[PDB]
């Protein structure tokens, strides 16, 4: 498998770009920037909103936990790629405890609403816009010959009162090389593809199409998330159980993978249930026929199917959107 858009971005691109390995870090003033409180935490990192002290401006420090130097490097090449792009967010300056060595990101600040609380109340215009700004960053990460691999809700920062979004959290985030056999231990569960969830290695961009299809199915049809597996087995499942068995057979056959046998007998035999099995009364004003069709057109086992960010972008479901940003 391939590509089909942007496969030769690093191919083209100066081997340093992209050979992150290489990069040397070149690290600021640690007592510039003062935590001020805990925002969020994960794995991997500890969130905070702090300042800078020079300037007395916002900032967000991310201390990251105890990581191998070469996964570090990546993430901060690819910031440093995509910095300035459409939604991205913006990294600032990179810092550490001249003792312990521990390592500290800092960030423009973004001033994000609990998407838990702020997606029940988006209306239908709404979810049109910030999927819109969403599918700007990815389609740019993209065309920079960058994979997120961990598009979901809690990555997606939105300041509603500004309506403003950026793509955050871009620490399992790849370059993307032809042919390359990628792990495919990376996203969420609930928005793995299905790609990650049969060991297709050789994935690409699409991904993080398939990714975004379950955050937008999970705001329009108000299901938090979409497809709720309880382990990667139970997560294909889960997808099957909707997408029906004989489109994955048939996926499955195209790229001569078997799945493993207890995998298999978990999935059993599904017919394809049509979209409309999941409209009732809470989500009704946000599901319409060209809702409906955008999400189809994400939704597909086969990666090389879905729509890419720039196509998904022109779809009709954005119309007003584009209409709007025009003027
Ligand atoms: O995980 C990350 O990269 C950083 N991270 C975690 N929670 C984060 C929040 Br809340 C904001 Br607002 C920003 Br900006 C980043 Br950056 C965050």
């Amino acid at each position: 498998s391939k590509a089909r858009v942007y496969a030769d971005v690093n191919v083209l691109r100066p081997k340093e770009y992209w050979d992150y390995e290489a990069l040397t870090v070149q690290w600021g003033e640690q007592d510039d920037y003062e935590v001020v409180r805990k925002v969020g935490r994960g794995k991997y990192s500890e969130v905070f909103e702090g300042i800078n002290v020079n300037n007395n401006e916002k900032c967000i420090i991310k201390i990251l936990k105890p990581v191998k130097k070469k996964k570090i490097k990546r993430e901060i090449k690819i910031l440093q790629n995509l910095c300035g792009g459409p939604n991205i967010v913006k990294l600032l300056d990179i810092v550490r405890d001249q003792h312990s060595k521990t390592p500290s990101l800092i960030f423009e600040y973004v001033n994000n609403t609990d998407f838990k609380v702020l997606y029940p109340t988006l209306t239908d215009y709404d979810i049109r816009y910030y999927i819109y700004e969403l599918l700007k960053a990815l389609d740019y990460c993209h065309s920079q010959g960058i994979m997120h691999r961990d598009v979901k809700p809690h990555n997606v920062m939105i300041d509603h009162e500004l309506r403003k979004l950026r793509l955050i959290d871009w620490g399992l985030a790849e370059f993307y090389h032809p042919g390359k056999e990628y792990n495919v231990r990376v996203a969420s569960r609930y928005f793995k593809g299905p790609e990650l969830l049969v060991d297709l290695q050789d994935y690409d961009y699409s991904l993080d199409m398939w990714s975004l299809g379950c955050m937008f199915a999970g705001m329009i049809f108000r299901k938090e998330p979409f497809f709720y597996g309880h382990d990667n087995h139970d997560q294909l499942v889960k997808i099957a159980k909707v997408l029906g068995t004989d489109g994955l057979n048939v996926y499955l056959n195209k790229y001569r993978i078997e799945l493993d046998p207890q995998l298999e007998a978990l999935v059993g035999r599904h017919s394809r249930k049509p979209w409309l099995k999941f409209m009732n009364a809470d989500n009704q004003h946000l599901v319409s026929p060209e809702a409906i069709d955008f999400l189809d057109k994400l939704l597909r086992y086969d990666h090389q199917e879905r729509l890419t960010a720039l196509e998904a972008m022109t779809h009709p479901y954005f119309q007003q959107v584009r209409a709007a940003e025009n003027s």
